[PDB]
């Protein structure tokens, strides 16, 4: 089998990506956050708390003639960003662009964060890290790849986004008109739960490429490209004006700049971030200071290869028994 579903930028910035899918019988439809960092699939429900709902769709499993409570069964996740969610289990069908899963764990929402709360369009995420990160408890279980792996053409997703524009994810198939020259592969550790790998560097602009080991994380679920310190101050300098901010939180640049481009290494290959894809405009409304896409990932702890990098490719997701990931330019 395989699936294939269009995702879609939330605002004009990229901030994130939604993408439909369907829960239950009859069909109830609700746009999740695909998120290669995390590996539950969450969300919005009738049992969300009403004060913590503002306008998302939300899953009813009463109304469902196949969801199943999944007797003691809890999850509670915390993110990166400082966000969280916690709540029950149901079991139901879930399908994306075709590809159906039965019994897929559908951790249904009875508090969430209040960052949730205020972005009306993401109705929960659906974890694609590996399952060893999911959080249900006392009984711990499958993402919907690892569920869907078996019955696949070939054990594998990808990930397509657009810059300020639609892009796809696909399962189960390599759609080779989607991607320009050749799918560079490269080595996975599974042993954080992530889609771990190593760039062999990087570049600023048009400037000489810098061979160094860059281990981080292909994260669909992160907005930016968080890197070690050195490399991004090594970018920002390139920019007229730009400046960590501590009040703002990060790298700020003149909104009148011009951007340059940013190369990171895939072994002997190279995938170019546009200048552009690296703005995420005002920092508040009306101001012409602009927050930058590549940020110091210093004290976070690992570095992230967030959608700011993964849009400039064709990424695959490989998940053969040893996994592997591949990018390829587009």
């Amino acid at each position: 089998s395989t699936g294939s579903a269009t995702t879609t930028p939330i605002d004009s910035l990229d901030d994130a990506y939604i993408t439909p899918v369907q829960i239950g019988t009859p069909a109830q439809t609700l746009n999740l956050d695909f998120d290669t960092g995390s590996s539950d699939l969450w969300v919005f429900s009738s049992e969300t708390t009403a004060s913590e709902v503002d306008g998302q769709t939300i899953y009813t499993p009463s109304k469902s003639t196949t969801a199943k409570l999944l007797s003691g069964a809890t999850w509670s996740i915390s993110y990166g960003d400082g966000s969280s969610s916690s709540g029950d289990v149901y079991t139901d069908t879930v399908s994306v662009g075709g590809l159906t899963v039965t019994g897929q764990a559908v951790e249904s929402a009875k508090k969430v964060s209040s960052s949730f709360t205020e972005d009306s369009t993401i109705d929960g995420l659906l974890g694609l890290a590996f399952s060893t990160l999911n959080t249900v408890s006392p009984t711990q279980q499958k993402t919907f790849f690892d569920n869907a792996k078996a019955s696949l053409d070939s054990p594998v997703f990808t990930a397509d986004l657009g810059y300020h524009a639609p892009g796809t994810y696909n399962f189960g198939f390599i759609d080779t008109t989607a991607y320009t020259g050749s799918i560079t592969y490269t080595a996975v550790s599974t042993k954080q739960g992530f889609w771990e790998w190593t760039s062999t560097g990087y570049a600023v602009g048009s400037g000489t490429f810098k061979s160094t080991s860059i281990d981080g994380i292909a994260d669909t679920g992160t907005t930016l490209l968080y890197l070690p310190a050195t490399v991004v101050s090594a970018y920002w300098a390139q920019v007229s004006g730009a400046k960590s901010s501590s009040s703002v939180g990060g790298y700020v640049f003149p909104c009148s700049a011009t951007l340059p481009s940013f190369t990171f290494g895939v072994g002997s290959a190279r995938i170019v971030i546009p200048g552009d894809y690296i703005d995420f405009g005002p920092i508040s409304t009306g101001s012409s200071s602009c927050f930058g896409g590549i940020q110091s990932s210093a004290g976070i702890g690992i570095n992230i290869f967030g959608d700011v990098a993964l849009k400039a490719a064709f990424v695959v997701f490989n998940g053969a028994t040893t996994p592997t990931l591949g990018f390829a330019s587009k």
